[PDB]
């Protein structure tokens, strides 16, 4: 029934998922004309097709298109984002310039694809939800994370409200015609406040005890368990569900699938490998070297360093500059050489388009 | 073949067009994937129907999403409009889209033709930025767009520049798939420039006994007859012919339109009813009243008033200003009961949401 | 001392306002360097200077640089309009900037008392985004920013929320160091819930007879009297107090300003008179005619008509491409000959970068 | 006379610099109004300062504010900029809140000055750059470059019309009221083609003998003595002259000021160290080393990399993702772990604002 609204949906996309709203609501909302959106359509079907056939994918955070780009380069299979719909389209804009240059150049396709998917963060109730799916549709987004948190520390939302939340956004898929992903993110183990105990399944991790803030909102009782009883709530609702977490832990990832797949059994899941986290410190090389594969095994099949592209930039700049200052031509002659030797790797950047653009007009 | 390459082409479309590439040069600059662009697509398609089924279609210059929308709402078929334009293209469609789904929502049918008029875009440095603009104005949704042959007194560029600008929109038109219109706009009826003198075509209008200018120009004879020149060489390679007029004229049009038409029988042509001209002062009421249909009989098929929103907006809002600073409340009450009074004629202006969040809230 | 703080601040600007932060709090947010706001500054103290010595400052709301440009041209002394807020002021200050420039090139004096009318503006989550939209608008070069206490039927925040709103937005200019206006919008009128009853001032008007709503908000007893308190309760953090209405009625305007000066005697108050309100059908000419003086002599100092501009630019468009489809160019050069009757009065949209060229040209 | 029109001008400001226009002109074209732009002032008076006094300042090309922002921290003195004013905007923000950071943390300031001057490229004729100019001064840059080519190969402009330009953005600096800082670059080095050989000071360095191109360019000798003439024709319109070289070379820069110097003694130099160039394959490391002293003192006092950060950026994140690929995490720990090592050297990214702000409005 939904399947024809969105006709580039994959055999089982909907399998388990259940919507508020009907085919008639989404026939009534859509318009009279049919709007193709060609990389959200490829984006979320390939994304629908990794998570489903790999071990796990996994993703590094790209504060700009070049950076998603070397990404794609360097072989990694999709790109999170965390002005995101803009980036989103900043972002395949500058992947589909590396295909074209490719093709233009005579050049064979030198990955996968060059359209990775993008799985953005969505950051108002139902209506904006409903609105900025629509927009990272439009921009080419693969899939996009909504949480549960509003705008000491973090606010939870009742768990009714942000099901609406979900809902809205895959009203906004389905009026739009593409099987976009929908993660739903908890921000329960670490969220120490709450806007409302409307919800009685809320009620029992509010810590009733501590009163209200002086600004009205409720306490509540963080940790694992409030994330499992929340992500068993929007398990119907999402595509991966996703517990954000500070302290990354093998044991606890463990703790939270194996309830979660109680409830919903083979239910895919999405993990941040916290980057404010001190690895080294914590864990061991082995269990550092192996700790994403074993992620994947319990069913975190899009995992993820949020803020990547921030280290990765901020770092690469201050050593840069800083030997710069003091060795001027030195230290970018460390870089230079850096770049030339990465070239067997498949770094390009050292090593056209609009040459044979000129030709062709010619 | 083209028409593999623009699936949504018509029959036809291609008779007498003219490219400098080949199908080949579209693949390999086009990449390894194909991007729908809906709208683009669709707007081209009607224009083109539009120009060949009416005795002509008649535009205004729109400055926002609102004045087009109040165009088609009040039957125009087609919107004009002069990296700003493609914004502002982008918008415009936006807002059709929006109406289009209000009306849509409430399954009354559509009070319109249809809300995506078509929209004709002035691209106002070189061939390769007539290809980007025009890639940026088919991803917008816009359905023809138009490239003028003055350097941005007026300069002329050589005859043979200028079709390449215009081969550069072709082959971009090309790239993106679709079949989007080319408009080609000569101002050589009032400048007496010419950057070289380069083009064979060009040559027998320069003054060489008059040197080069200080600025290294070539003077020029001005006037109808290198605007016919120009033309008939721009002809196969646009899909209507513009000469840029100061002084709006029915004979000088027929003179040109019959030039153009010994050279191409049946080709469509353009014109500009310049906002400028004082047209009560230097026409007689019959002629102002016959105007454009006089005009559309010799084939001028997309006829325009430029600054039209532009005239319209300032002086509305004097007025109104006026009254308020007079009056205050009562300047106000009197445009709203012109509002009331014009809702007998389809005015609006005086839900979706609503449904939206019904579909949400089930 | 806040005085220091914030140089270009007339006498006694301050009066009456309370700040829950220190001039220290100030200079720790600031930084090191101190960077100018000139159009902010001289909007800020043009608009302080017309509310205390015009009987009425009224205005229209704007929507485009041009309308707002006209509104001062016909002799209006302040603009309204309701991210893309400060950027629509941004532009506003431009085109108003390039008409002063293109009067002064001109040598023959300026038609207006100055082209730098001020602009207030509408800051439509919580305190910090209030501090950063109030930033972003007087870099703009905005002279007011009004802040409502409904959350975005209507659901109120409670008035300790919305007085940390107000005060954020002070912090915000005494940072920037301007003296920008602050108006407090009330909500209350029409508003049947609320947030939280946390506050004690807003649990008098609170139903605890009925339950919460199922998303968990306090059901309120709305009309006059929270307004009232609301009202009186915000005082000291704003500089003109703003009650919103459906319903224009002077006999409640009346009723609102005696309770609100009982209390804040001489408190500036500023009124949206109602474009949605059917003016005609529910008041006689007279109430008309009358009803901004009347307002102005209760202490309404600043009054506008929100969506002014909206309507306006609708109609107008509306009813000029109507007569174009109907006749073509007769109905446009009905609209010139328009425009030219209005140049008695004027009216100039019917020169600088000439006088630019020139003085590069030496 | 124009030192009063300019009222931040340090003494000696503008020794030896000719302007085309007048005081008069200025007051003409400035508005009846003063608007201050201090981040211009300031960094136009540092950048002016800091040529004057250091041995030479070394930049680096960012793309982004966090890239200027670490740059800065580093201990840097100015930004190269290579959506340039936007991006300005941007770099001025970013910088602002390290500042404010800072100072809301109560800590001292870490710099000189967080705000280091940002010199950038302007990408028309005359009214182009002085358009642009403006927008730059409004950004908050310290200086602006103007290039004499013409946005096979690159072609250049007449010596005449690119002086044009360079009165041009004066004339806007003097409107404006800022010392900004004029950079005129020359691209005669490498480029084989000219617009016009109207001006009798490009006809020596004409190759006559190889005809006009087939779009009517002339072809020209291009290396070190075009860019010898044609510097010494900028200087008295400019306050720095800039050779762009593709091949570094001490000798042909000691050539190039010498020859500059023999008719504008002590002129200020600006050199771009080619990104492009192989600089260990053809120069030794002592040569490397000390390659930006050297140039210093011949009086290079402005030296850059135009795309460092994008060559920092593009293998700083292909290598991460390479890492990330095969070895997942451990990669990521690798790059923790040495952001960790640098907070000594001072680093912070790894080791607030928003919290001093709450405190202040609570």
């Amino acid at each position: 029934d939904f399947y024809s609204l969105i006709p580039s949906a994959p055999k089982g996309r909907f399998d388990g998922i259940e919507r508020a709203h009907t085919a008639e609501d989404v026939k009534r909302l859509r318009g009279s004309v049919e709007i193709k959106y060609s990389l959200a359509e490829m984006g979320a079907n390939r994304l629908w097709k990794l998570i489903h056939e790999e071990d796990f994918v996994n993703a590094l955070g790209a504060l700009s298109g070049n950076q998603a780009m070397q990404m794609v380069r360097a072989g990694l299979k999709a790109i999170y984002l965390s002005a995101g719909p803009e980036l989103a389209k900043r972002i395949n804009r500058t992947l589909q310039r590396a295909d074209q240059i490719e093709t233009a150049e005579g050049k064979g396709l030198s990955v996968d694809t060059w359209f990775a998917p993008i799985v953005a963060d969505a950051e108002g109730d139902p209506l904006d939800a409903f609105e900025i799916m629509k927009a990272y549709i439009e921009a080419g987004a693969a899939g996009v994370h909504f949480e549960d948190q509003l705008a000491g520390g973090k606010v939870l939302i009742p768990t009714a409200a942000h099901i609406r939340n979900l809902n809205a956004a895959r009203l906004a898929a389905d009026v739009m015609g593409t099987p976009t992903l929908i993660v739903a993110r908890t921000d329960a183990e670490a969220a120490k406040l709450l806007t409302s105990d409307i919800d009685e399944r809320d009620q029992p991790f509010v810590d009733y005890e501590a009163g209200r803030t002086a600004e009205g909102f409720y306490q509540v009782k963080n940790g694992i368990e409030p994330c499992i009883a929340r992500a068993i709530a929007y398990a119907p609702y999402c595509d991966l569900i996703w517990m954000e977490t500070s302290k990354p832990d093998l044991a606890q990832a463990r703790r939270f699938a194996e309830a979660v797949h109680k409830a919903h059994p083979g239910k895919l899941l999405a993990y941040n490998c916290s980057p404010s986290f001190n690895w080294k410190k914590n864990l061991d090389d082995a269990t550092i070297a192996k700790f994403q594969r074993e992620l994947g095994a319990m069913g975190y099949k899009f995992q993820f360093i949020t803020l990547a592209g921030f280290h990765q930039l901020n770092y690469g700049m201050f050593e840069l500059a800083r030997g710069y200052k003091d060795r001027q031509m030195a230290a970018y002659s460390e870089l230079q050489q850096a770049e030339f030797a990465a070239e067997a790797d498949g770094y390009t950047a050292t090593k056209g388009y609009f040459d044979a653009v000129s030709l062709a007009i010619t």
